[PDB]
């Protein structure tokens, strides 16, 4: 068991050029692979989740090249649905943005492919997506537990009237949206009831439009898709910096700045997590917006009580920032935290108590009352990059913190600790 101990950070100040967005990177790679023409992606993220997507594309026969730092990628588009037979197994780690999108995309035409991943991935739900794909004609088999990967995909998705549940994950709808335009028949995707974390659907539609495809969005209740379409290379495409990765640095300034500026995202970004800056502002920090930057300057930090379903990933950063705020913070409507890299409600509550907080783990919310002073703890990270990054903020106090398995940050941000250190000042 590897570990990293962070010594107390007296002040943070500086500029961070953000790594590329994981959400955008994996969507852009799949669309580039399906598209006609060569796509040159710049500022692509190099992390575990993107490497699993690249490996899957290689296994499916897609040709591409990567620059030395793996942030520039020239993809030779396949000009249509990807194919493989022989129950070829694609190992997708714990990458939801590879597993859900490929589960749908590979249902086009004929195929015989198996999608699997790490143990936790076999415990992350995919049943609602499989139900929708089957309504459209896909043949899918659960090889282990019903409603979870691994899946054996044998193709057959032709389109038609498909219902999909959007109450557990927005990724199921994202996967259907990217796939449907290439189906031979027109598709009408009806959302059964509620739709969680809607901003990710906006990211998906933005990327599809960049690749030449638009659909009819009827108030996020129904999506009308014309079949027989083709994705087209946009030529050169710049991947936005990651707004979720940015949260740690902006929060660091709200707690211990100084001013921290992150570049690569700005007011025009398509990522919902830029709204994390609004939460810091509501807590008392000062935010500055640019076309290609967002900065946060220390003001004060007061507890908040808010629905965080629109920014589930960045919301975890508020849970550790709450350790430094005045009053009790409550984050609500985050049941979805339970079905991600780990059950984040359980994990966050457990680790927060270790540093002294009084925490109520609600079924779908978390209430955090900070201690007068934090104490040292060895933080368990649950193979979850965000647990490591969120708890790194504990060091913006008088106590060091030890983070177990620090390399788990590589899922989305291999250089996280170096970057935090870049803005860490002793004076
Ligand atoms: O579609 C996406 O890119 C994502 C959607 C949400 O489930 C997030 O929680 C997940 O980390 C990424």
């Amino acid at each position: 068991m590897e570990s990293l101990t962070l010594q107390p950070i007296a002040r943070v100040d500086g500029t961070i050029n953000l790594p590329g967005s994981k959400s955008v990177s994996n969507r852009a790679l799949l669309l580039a692979a399906l598209a006609h023409g060569k796509t040159v992606l710049t500022n692509l993220l190099d992390s575990d989740d993107v490497r699993h997507m690249l490996n899957a594309l290689t296994a499916l026969g897609v040709s591409y090249t990567l620059s030395a730092d793996r942030t520039r990628c020239e993809i030779i588009g396949n000009g249509g649905p990807l194919h493989a037979e022989g129950a070829l197994e694609l190992f997708l780690g714990n990458a939801g943005t590879a597993m859900r999108p490929l589960a749908a995309a590979l249902c086009l035409g004929s195929n015989d492919i198996v999608l699997t991943g790490e143990p936790r991935m076999k415990e992350r739900p995919i049943g609602h997506l499989v139900d929708a794909l089957r309504l459209g004609g896909a043949k899918i088999t659960y090889l282990e537990q019903e409603n979870y990967p691994p899946l054996r995909l044998q193709g057959g998705f032709t389109g038609g009237n498909v219902d999909v549940d959007g109450s557990v994950s927005s990724q199921f709808l994202t996967a259907l949206l990217m796939t449907a335009p290439l189906a031979p028949e027109d598709t009408v995707i009806r959302i059964k009831g509620d739709l969680v974390s809607k901003p990710y659907i906006d990211i998906t539609l933005n990327l599809m439009k960049t690749f030449g495809v638009e659909i009819e969005n009827q108030h996020y209740q129904q999506f009308v898709v014309k079949g027989g379409q083709s994705y087209q290379s946009p030529g050169t495409y710049l991947v936005e910096g990651d707004a979720s990765s940015a949260s740690y640095f902006l929060a660091a300034a709200a707690i211990k700045g100084g001013t921290v500026k992150v570049t690569g995202i700005g007011r025009n970004s398509m990522q919902g997590d830029i709204r994390f800056a609004d939460v810091l502002e509501k807590m008392g920090a000062t935010i500055c917006w640019g076309d290609d930057y967002i900065s946060c300057t220390r003001g004060e930090l007061n507890a908040i009580d808010m629905d965080m379903n629109h920014i589930p990933d960045a919301a975890m950063t508020i849970a550790t920032a709450a350790l430094f705020a005045k009053g009790t913070t409550t984050l609500r409507n985050i049941y979805n935290w339970r079905v991600k890299e780990t059950d984040r409600l359980f994990a966050m509550a457990t680790e927060l108590r270790k540093v002294g907080a009084e925490v109520e783990e609600g079924h779908d919310y978390i209430r955090i009352t900070p201690p007068e002073k934090l104490n040292f703890a060895e933080i368990a990270t649950y193979n979850d990059h965000r647990m490591a990054m969120c708890f790194s903020l504990v060091a913006l106090s008088d106590t060091p913190v030890t983070i177990l398995d620090p390399k788990c940050t590589a899922k989305t941000f291999p250089d996280y600790f170096e970057q935090l250190a870049r803005i860490s000042q002793a004076a």
